[PDB]
């Protein structure tokens, strides 16, 4: 299967601590430097960012398969670019804090060399089982304080119910707000049964490769992007990509937690589909 585990760097999951003035759910630009924005372009050349993803090394982002096939492609446009190093999409340069500083680096928009959807994913399916895809970027990415790779779990590692994780993004889901500043929201992992309604179709079972997180005690935590990261902070403040958004959480009266692709469960597949 041509697995190349050594192409996933050991220097992963570390971010600069450079924190500052009054927050909210807003991040500083240095937080979660593996976030990516996925950009689309329709037939009259209108562009917009409508999905997220996570930088895993200097050549790849990992996202949901539903971000690279089907509905998004007809509703928004063709897959076009991936943006790294963004913080506030409303501004450029990005400047923050009472004692003011600016991000030295303009966000980078990279082309897509190839997209690899998981072979077992079915576009339009009720369950979206195996909702994962790799995007090989056009260029080797040089890491900075604002662009760095996230760690991936091993296939035998499990998140436990009650464990708190962080979903990060710009509200780029079907029902999201489309925020301009990158947001972080803390969410509990919950029993799979609580995601019964998440599919928006009855009778779908939550598989082992799916994670249910959000819910009744996390009504202030809706955000993230389709394909966007769900993170565990493990020992030594090293962040791991426990999940990516497959069905977004909804935080209203009759809403539901989100279903995430368990990324560790696809570690072998990832390693077999990356090249230097
Ligand atoms: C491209 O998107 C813009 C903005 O949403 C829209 O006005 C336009 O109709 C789209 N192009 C077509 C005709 O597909
Ligand atoms: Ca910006």
């Amino acid at each position: 299967r041509n697995r190349r585990p050594e192409l996933l760097p050991n220097d992963c999951g570390y971010q600069v601590e450079a924190d500052k003035i009054l927050n909210g759910d807003d991040t500083v630009p240095e937080e979660f430097p593996w976030t990516a924005m996925i950009g689309y372009k329709n037939s009259s050349n209108f562009e917009q960012f409508a999905c997220g993803g996570s930088l895993i090394n200097n050549r790849y982002i990992v996202t949901a398969a539903h971000c690279v096939a089907g509905r998004v492609l007809r509703v928004v446009g063709a897959l076009n670019k991936v943006r790294l190093g963004e913080w506030n999409t409303a501004t450029d340069p990005d400047c923050y804090g009472a004692v003011r500083v600016c991000v030295p680096d303009k966000p980078i928009d990279l082309g897509i060399e190839e997209t690899i959807q998981h072979p077992d994913y079915v576009d339009g399916s009720k369950d979206r089982y195996h909702d994962i895809a790799l995007i090989r970027l056009n260029r080797q990415v040089e890491f900075t304080n604002y662009i760095r790779p996230v760690c991936l779990p091993q296939p035998n590692e499990e998140v436990q119910v009650g464990q708190r994780l962080t979903v990060v993004g710009w509200g780029r889901t079907e029902t999201g707000q489309y925020s301009t500043i990158k947001q972080k929201l803390a969410v509990p992992v919950v029993h799979a049964e609580q995601c019964a309604k998440t599919f928006g179709a009855a009778g779908v079972r939550v598989r082992s490769s799916q994670l249910c997180a959000g819910g009744e005690k996390a009504k202030d935590s809706c955000g993230g992007d389709s394909g966007g990261p769900l993170l565990a902070e493990r020992a030594n403040q090293q962040f791991f990509l426990e999940g990516l958004v497959s069905f977004g959480a909804t935080c209203g009266t009759e809403g539901w937690p989100g279903i995430y692709t368990k990324v560790g469960k696809y570690r072998d597949w990832i390693e077999g589909n990356i090249r230097p």
